[PDB]
């Protein structure tokens, strides 16, 4: 799982623990092993939402399969609380773009998640 | 929708009401009320296109629907134009990757918008 | 095809010529011409991988076609190769994102690469 944030918030707003806060939390949101946990915060950046230049954010969380109508709601409820209480941005300046990725279509380490065929 | 314009064009280089002409362009090309539309422009970008680094952007659309074959043309021209006239991007080193979304995949307010 | 490169590995660490190796390279595995091929490296990233802030990679490549099982185990050998031989970014710590794209979807020079309907 990857959970990326882009958001206009300045680089000092940002919790020095946030990254591992994350990590922590969508360990236990995906029932995932923190060690496959990738994060990544990207603030100060020129963004407009509805026309407006207040605190806003643009999110997206690649996960292989736990993507899904009843859970996406639950992550959004989990993510819009922590960068609302974190970050202070209005959760209905959020938007978080869900992907459900293939195994074949992760790579790491040298190869991919797809170990099964050739 | 939601649009993402990365290049290697300098901060300096990019004019007053640029994000506004987008938002503004954006909302009368897919329909959508400019209220929906995010935009994001990540200038100052370590690129190259071609092997070369003469001005260049790679961007992404995403949309629940309004993605298509004849619509995703008529994007590309408006944002093409946009990006030549504006930053000076010749409209061969522009990428955009269209997404179509559905609408459980995009979360907003604590939800997300199949509900 | 596109490839996006964001680590933490600060910018002073990408040596001269990085760029231009991951475009021969990715024309070379992809069997599409350079003049196609574009690439994107973001360094100095706030990133973490397994909750560690120690070098790691986030990345992705778009490609109409060629994007498949086994052709995505090739490309992430020869790319995490480069990225810990260039970068010193160990393969563990990288992840990619492979997207085989529509034709219909990637837009270009004013148009998209559908041009047939
Ligand atoms: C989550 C993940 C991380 C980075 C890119 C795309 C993703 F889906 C993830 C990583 C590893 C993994 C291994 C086995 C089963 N599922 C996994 C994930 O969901
Ligand atoms: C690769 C590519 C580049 C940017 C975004 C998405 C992509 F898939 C690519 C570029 C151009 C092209 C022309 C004809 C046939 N295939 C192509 C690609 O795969
Ligand atoms: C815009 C949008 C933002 C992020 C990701 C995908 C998108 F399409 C958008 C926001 C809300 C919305 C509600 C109903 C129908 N379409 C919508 C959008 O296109």
């Amino acid at each position: 799982p990857m959970f990326i944030v882009n958001t206009n918030v300045p680089r000092a707003s940002v919790p020095d623990g946030f990254l591992s806060e994350l990590t922590q939390q969508l360990a236990q949101a995906t029932g995932k092993p923190p060690q496959y946990i990738a994060v990544h915060v990207v603030p100060d950046q020129l963004m407009a939402f509805g026309g407006s230049s207040e605190p806003c954010a643009l999110c997206s969380l690649h996960s292989i399969g736990k993507i899904g109508g009843a859970q996406n709601r639950s992550y959004s409820k989990l993510l819009c609380g922590l960068l609302a209480e974190r970050l202070r941005i209005s959760p209905d300046r959020v938007y978080i773009n869900y992907y459900d990725m293939n195994a074949a279509n992760v790579g790491w380490n040298n190869s991919t998640f797809a170990l099964e065929h050739h």
